[PDB]
């Protein structure tokens, strides 16, 4: 059970409540790498960029290979580092290792000496059965053997969304932490990011729609690149309904959404408008677990009214960026997918 | 000293910082009416409807005549009840009644039969010297007798506003109600109750444009009539900011200010906004001792800052509707009002 302290009387909250500590890399793109080491070389299988930043567990991520954002360069940094851990630790067969990057800097987050869950969408994704490789290298054929010595990079873009149980547990807040609680993913296939993600996303069951109102109410951090998402979903389309401080920011930039009560503020509230269906599109966020807290009753409503909601700016952004694809719009089948790799 | 109590709180409240106890009666028009009688009959020297609601006193109040809004049935009821009164209180001379009308009923403030200050705008307004006539009747001359027995209805609207000191005592709220604080008054003359009140307010020495961004904040009772004002101001090519509770009654009409904070409530905040210049007209209306006391520094504001502002959802109206009119457009002299009279 992790957490996640903010501040000195956080702290004590937290062991009263209640060691490690670490400092937490806020605002980080977390990267997962798969690679494979038989003593003589690595081999890496792929370098997946998390949509949801780090502070929400990896498993619980949707994420894409190739990485949708991050530098060739910051990546060649990735792959060489994952080179040096494994030669150091003795790698023999299939490894990961997870990385936070800020600010242009890479940082460990850990290293699983094994087979770790993201290797099936690797390797559906980029023709390589790791888990056959890994297992030779095991036995002892090594990577030259056979013949598997050069990273591949698809020339489509693969992204790996997850689906929660929440919705078995209507007590349980359905916020996205760093624990993991998904029970399982799915892969969409796309030219684009976009096209990849919209896929990944309705694969996922999510009621996300094209047309709508969408209700904003973020945190502090989020309050900048807020603006943008909220002009990218007017720019779609939706009409746009926002809480008190959120409208605030919104109202200084020139987006003006319509007012929503919270719950304490008085009537109409967001539960009474998710209720009602005034809505298609949530976007939440928040940070502090107080904060935490009290907009419960939101994540709450619109799990409950089967509303699709993000808690992530992120994924928010890519939720956004699928408004422009059309999942439905062409399929492709894994033997084409792996026949198009040069 | 008049003051309003709302509650079985307020009242002790009152009583400490502290006998007559009125019902008040809430969203009701004003009236005044001048009369004449003789003793053989009334003369009615005109029917006033202010514009501020019962609760703001009379003396400044603004003020139409002829009335702008009252139904012509409900005059005749008020006329009916005047003559009644006279007679009844044997008045010989000049004599005063204040009315208030809620919800089609007539209900009677206060007799004063003597002359009221009203009486030289009434005069001026139809042509009739009623403090000439008065006197004549008290020294013996009839209305009969002088051939002034039926009531004038002026071609023209004729509306008087106030000027109150406020300036002059900065650390006082400049805020309206029962008792009176002004010291003078202007006339204005139109076509139009808007263009008459239009050429009242300019003479007032108003600071009203007719452009820029307004500010709206208004009480409960007010929050559902706000909407047309709102409406208004926008087709005039106002841009709007509210405060919270306004602006959830707004975007409930499909109506999206800008939203603001309170002073409490955040940087930049009113009292900024108004010291920036960035209104040039601000509609505020409260009910209560304390929403007042909190309020004060937004009239106290807005006066040193010389913004156009209104205390009442009725002055408010008046102000919008004066913005269809140009008060140097035409202009007319006395003596031609009074020649237009048949
Ligand atoms: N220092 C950190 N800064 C930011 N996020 C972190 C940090 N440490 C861990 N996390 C978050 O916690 C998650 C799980 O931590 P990790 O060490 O990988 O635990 P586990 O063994 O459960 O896989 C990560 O996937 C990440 O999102
Ligand atoms: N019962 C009432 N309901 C509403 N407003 C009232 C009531 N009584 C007085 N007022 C307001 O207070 C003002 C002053 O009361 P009034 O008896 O006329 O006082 P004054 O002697 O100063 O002229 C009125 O002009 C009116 O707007
Ligand atoms: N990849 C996690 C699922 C995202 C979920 N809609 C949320 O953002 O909370
Ligand atoms: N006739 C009263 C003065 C009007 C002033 N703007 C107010 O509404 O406070
Ligand atoms: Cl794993
Ligand atoms: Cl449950
Ligand atoms: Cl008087
Ligand atoms: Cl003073
Ligand atoms: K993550
Ligand atoms: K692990
Ligand atoms: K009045
Ligand atoms: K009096
Ligand atoms: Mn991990
Ligand atoms: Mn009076």
């Amino acid at each position: 059970a992790m957490e996640i302290v903010y501040d000195e009387a956080d702290l004590r909250r937290y062991f009263q409540t209640a060691v490690l500590l670490d400092h937490f890399l806020d605002d980080a793109v977390e990267v997962d790498v798969d690679a494979i080491c038989d003593g003589e070389m690595v081999l890496i299988g792929g370098i997946m960029e998390h949509i949801e930043q780090a502070g929400v567990h990896s498993g619980d991520s949707a994420c894409s290979l190739p990485a949708y954002t991050l530098s060739q360069e910051i990546q060649d940094v990735m792959r060489q580092q994952v080179q040096k851990l494994a030669f150091e630790l003795q790698v023999r067969g299939l490894m990961n290792v997870q990385f936070a990057v800020k600010n242009n800097e890479v940082y460990l987050i850990e290293v699983n000496p094994r087979a770790a869950r993201t290797v099936p969408f690797v390797s559906k994704a980029t023709g390589v059965p790791l888990a056959k490789v890994a297992a030779r290298v095991m036995a002892g054929k090594s990577l030259a053997e056979q013949g598997v010595t050069k990273e591949v990079i698809p020339p489509y873009y693969s992204v790996k969304e997850v689906v929660l149980p929440f919705n078995k547990f209507p007590g349980v807040d359905p916020l996205l932490g760093p624990e993991m609680r998904s029970t399982g993913e799915v892969m969409g296939v796309g030219r684009t990011f976009a096209e990849a993600f919209a896929k990944a996303q309705l694969g996922s069951n999510s009621t996300m729609k094209k047309h709508g109102r969408a209700l904003l109410s973020v945190r502090e951090g989020d309050k900048e690149r807020v603006v943008d998402l909220a002009a990218k979903l007017l720019k779609q389309g939706f009409e746009l309904d926002a809480t008190h401080g959120t409208a605030i920011v919104l109202g200084e930039a020139g987006i003006n959404p319509r007012l929503v009560n919270k719950v304490h503020e008085g009537r109409p509230h967001i539960q009474d408008r998710i209720k009602n269906g005034e809505y298609t599109y949530i976007i939440n966020t928040t940070s502090g677990r107080r904060a935490i807290e009290d907009s419960r009753v939101i994540r709450r409503s619109a799990l409950q009214y089967k509303v699709h909601y993000d808690t992530t700016l992120n994924g928010g952004f890519a939720t956004a960026m699928a408004l422009n694809a059309d999942a439905t719009e062409k399929v492709i089948s894994v033997q084409e997918m792996h026949a198009q790799i040069k």
